[PDB]
């Protein structure tokens, strides 16, 4: 067996919430979440929530993880798709996901470039490792049912594991999306903090945070560059800039239907007609990054 | 602000004054892209081709990182203020090698690996100075003595003269295989010549000596096998037969051929169509197979 390190091997997993939620586009749905868990200490390092299963959540949650913690020397990514249980998450959404169109690229290809070795099973034969996911469901994504779904605040929207659950009945009962997200962030934070962890590392004494704080300090990581991060963002189809240095984006799809116009001095006087926008849905209402049709970074266009 | 070996690399293209009979028979003047370590002045890699295209950059870059690793703070310079690198930074038609290639963009590849590109010759914000040297002998231009002016290429040497059609050189043209061989030797001689009168060398050491000395200090990371394959050219999907083998109609700027590759793993998988990542140079030996969606499958050898 090869020595394992904090951040050295992370396991990806999804989770369907047993809580009805009124999403940003008025739809009442059962939110789906993708987590990135540190295999060695079990701490949850990042996640992204959306109306359904889609690569964007994997892509952007990966970005949060590497941005916050850095890239280890021997980085290992696991997305156990044995039965094909990840086939839904790995399918690209329809370009009009947010009304405005996106460029068909592939995050899987981006992870490899960054230095991540991908695995589509539960073991890492080459290292002799094999428990990507923990034994006790409590330490895996299933353990998050008690901190989020069961959370008091979500008591009215909770549905339980009823496969055939009528959204129609939950119209007036749905919890506010912004509230759910807040609850989610707190749920996760508590999972990572609970003491009395029945694991080997913790030895029924420490919390996942305790062992991660300890082990992570022994690790050597590099922090991604400015560009490495932006490339992990989504590429919007070239929008034609006007002479005044502004452009519009009809934000629809799964997001709050809006019509944002971004402006940035440089854009104007600079010799540019069309620009390629690189964004993150969660910041779309605030900032976006502009690039020429050839790829050169033009500027950081703010909203108006 | 002390610069380290491998920290700042400068790329520059060179147009040869020697007529060569390429693999596709065409007698042309070969273009080459060089990567040079700004600190020590040592040439780290190059790629030769019929014209000027982004492929040579993408592949020469892969050779450099595969050999020396990726340092912590990596800077890459391609001065295009005078319009110089204009043609190099353009791709060829997808049928440049006969079969079709996907329209990727290597510029985006360099960034995802941690490189910081600059389109000028000075690295803004650091007291390093400029990429291109003063004494032109220490640059790409000093390769004329060791390559173009090589005795072995005397018949095809056109010397400096923009106006010079293949005309006289229909049969005077030196064969590609010999050129490339002479190229590799020239570059190695450039790097080995001692008494280099630079600050670093002090009219005593050679570019090689100083690089060995300085590079020993640089902390780098070797790229993974996947990072390396992702730098290779993406071919359009082909139909893998049930026998676990497929065809690649090589041509265009390369000698025509109908190569057949094979690998058992292809039968065991339910793969009908496979994506091929190749290196023009290794097409006659190996190719890398990837699932239509992006999952590595295996290395198919050439039959």
């Amino acid at each position: 067996v090869e020595h394992l390190d904090a951040m050295q091997w992370i396991n990806g997993d999804g989770y369907l919430h047993n809580v009805f939620v009124r999403w940003f586009n008025g739809d009442v749905i059962r939110p789906k979440t993708w987590f990135w868990q540190d295999v060695k200490t079990r701490k949850i390092l990042g996640w992204r929530c959306d109306v359904s299963e889609n690569i964007d959540s994997i892509r952007l949650s990966f970005m949060d993880v590497v941005t916050r913690y850095g890239i280890p020397e021997d980085f290992h990514i696991t997305i156990d798709n044995t039965r094909g249980a990840a086939n839904k998450w790995l399918t690209g959404g329809a370009p009009n996901r947010y009304r405005f169109k996106v460029k068909e690229d592939d995050p899987k290809g981006l992870f490899l470039l960054m230095g991540a070795k991908m695995h589509w099973t539960s073991v890492v034969a080459g290292k002799g490792w094999g428990q990507a996911k923990p034994v006790e469901r409590a330490f895996g994504v299933g353990g998050l049912e008690e901190y989020v779904d069961k959370h008091p605040a979500l008591a009215g929207a909770y549905t339980g594991p009823n496969p055939q659950a009528k959204p129609d009945n939950y119209g007036d009962r749905a919890v506010d999306a912004e509230l759910f997200l807040k609850t989610l962030a707190e749920g996760v934070a508590m999972f990572n903090a609970r003491t009395g962890r029945e694991t080997e590392m913790c030895g029924g004494k420490l919390s996942f945070d305790d062992v991660f704080e300890r082990e992570y300090a022994r690790t050597i990581v590099r922090k991604p560059t400015e560009e490495q991060k932006r490339m992990l963002l989504l590429p919007a189809e070239a929008v034609n800039v006007s002479r005044k240095g502004e452009f519009t984006l009809k934000v629809g799809g799964s997001l709050k239907g809006a019509k944002n116009v971004y402006y940035n001095m440089a854009l104007m006087n600079a010799g540019v007609k069309k620009v390629v926008v690189r964004f993150d849905p969660q910041q779309l209402h605030s900032t976006v990054y502009c690039y020429t049709l050839d790829g050169r970074f033009i500027c950081e266009a703010e909203c108006l």
